[PDB]
């Protein structure tokens, strides 16, 4: 156990590993490995989208793209007012978690209706990838145009072929697998951070061997079934449970 | 099998490698299915050159795994780029090279090396990402080495064998070894059957 | 052993050529050093350790191989160094260099072309493989063994919520063992049981 | 509800620096929020 913590600290001092790899290699819990990463001075987005409008056959196609994965959602608009752009943004924010929207300085994007939608759904709008996505979507649309009667069917068939049928990148994944893996990794991070804060609201008085007195207040990191890991004096150490007292702390 | 791949290419226009993977057909059949439609690799290596601390760093990347190889140069001529490409071809099987419109990537020595080593040189999101990651590792462990080249080679070791990220949870060296071994077994089975 | 490497240096045309050999496959890497100081030997070892997994190294009792720079490189890269095949590979590389000497002006292009010829153009042995296919197959098989023993516990770290017959509440988090096409094997309270696929929910359950 | 009680107890502790049992009995708020009010003051201590 403590040998695993010592090997993890020496290996991070050499190579600066991440906490998932250290927890899987050295067989330590994840809160301990995250503390080892968080104590290092040299070691201290999944919700950003971009939007654009374009033209095809006299129609208006609005395109939104998830940036870290390349994931496309598109639609055909009857006009280019601010109310239709606000309805598209409200549908997108109701289906995927959107926190940061990046657009250009168009007219319909600089509007009171889009501003009201961003106020209600709590999005950060920023005015200045989508050009490459418009070119790629237009090549697929021309590649499958003879199978559809209307332009709306061809647009949605091209979105399906782009998202699930084209493979590339490092491991040969599509865009849907990449967006799902990215958001799932972020969810794991936030749940572990909630556990970390709830544990770190405590305090530990511990008694070393060959002494009767209690030492200073060390902060609890992990409380197991038979052992206790504490941080004290910028040092992580493992004390048995029969030489410890854990009390609540009020130091806000 | 072949009719199922013809239905899939009729609807969605898959390429020949994806059909040969997902349907387990020999690659000449998938090449003929793709070539019959009028509407339409484990050895692809990209190269680039960048600058840091007034020095010139040259970076090659194996694309199917993300495997890196870097070198420090005192000059940006064509002879040292040809020496880098010749050592890379002498170490790993290089077949399809991808570069940009540079001054050293169009040279007589590079053309002689590509002709002698039988490499198809083609010209133009992955190389920029790998250069960015390598620079972050270099600035992360810069104060452990005196010279710049020691820090470059230590960044290459840390990137290849100490960063187990991504979807599958594999580092770059284990990925490139498993990829070329599986491709070799597939070519042996396609030659035997 | 699948990660044992041997190193040596030799002389040719007044130069110093350093040669490293993977033993279990006969894989050759070589370079031309400007001198025989410990800094160039340590830089060669650092590039070799950054390219291929090196764990166990064998050398002679040389003057640059016994040096503080090489000891610092082995400490940083976690290699086990032992002092006392390479002579035979030097013999083979010298013969190949004399075979294709007239195609290159300098010695260095001849060295790199001889390395490529020996690695990918000399097939022999038992199965009819060259050295590169042997070293790739060796490291791939070793990796498959150790990763098998880790991957089983990785797949058993999932949690399954299932439903039994004629009860409409979802039973607690059993552990996954194998996921099939129409059935799922779970371990629930030290009882291995088989549930249909349409009566299960497999979560990782961050919480 | 005791949400106005939370605001009133914060104003009262900003004046007189009460303890937590006094605020929990006077303002009828639960004990956890009264202990948190005493914990956030830099001059007092929950005891
Ligand atoms: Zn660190
Ligand atoms: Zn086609
Ligand atoms: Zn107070």
């Amino acid at each position: 156990f403590l040998d695993g913590i010592e090997k993890a600290q020496e290996e991070h001092e050499k190579y600066h590993n991440n906490w998932r790899a250290m927890a899987e290699d050295f067989q330590i819990p994840q809160v301990v490995a995250k503390e080892i990463v968080a104590q290092c001075p040299k070691c201290q987005s999944p919700k950003t989208w971009q939007m654009d409008c374009t033209h095809l056959e006299g129609k208006v196609i609005i395109v939104a793209v998830h940036v870290a994965s390349g994931y496309i959602e598109a639609e055909v608009l009857p006009a280019e007012t601010g109310k239709e752009t606000a309805h598209f943004l409200l549908k997108l924010a109701a289906r995927w978690p959107v926190k940061h929207l990046h657009t250009d300085n168009g007219d319909n994007f600089t509007s009171s209706a889009v501003q009201a939608v961003c106020w209600w759904a709590q999005i950060e709008h920023t005015f200045s990838v989508v050009e490459s996505m418009n070119h790629q979507l237009k090549t697929i649309i021309t590649q499958i145009r003879d199978q559809a009667e209307k332009i709306e069917t061809a647009v949605q068939m091209a979105v399906l072929i782009h998202n699930f049928k084209r493979k590339g990148g490092i491991g040969g994944y599509s865009a849907g697998e990449r967006i799902i893996d990215i958001i799932a990794s972020d969810l794991q991070t936030t749940k572990l951070q909630n556990q970390i804060s709830k544990i770190q609201n405590f305090r530990v008085y511990f008694r070393e061997g060959r002494d009767q007195q209690w030492k200073g207040p060390a902060t609890l990191i992990w409380k197991g079934e038979g052992a206790v890991v504490i941080q004290d004096g910028q040092d992580l150490k493992v004390v048995p449970r029969r030489k410890c007292k854990i009390i609540k702390d009020y130091g806000r």
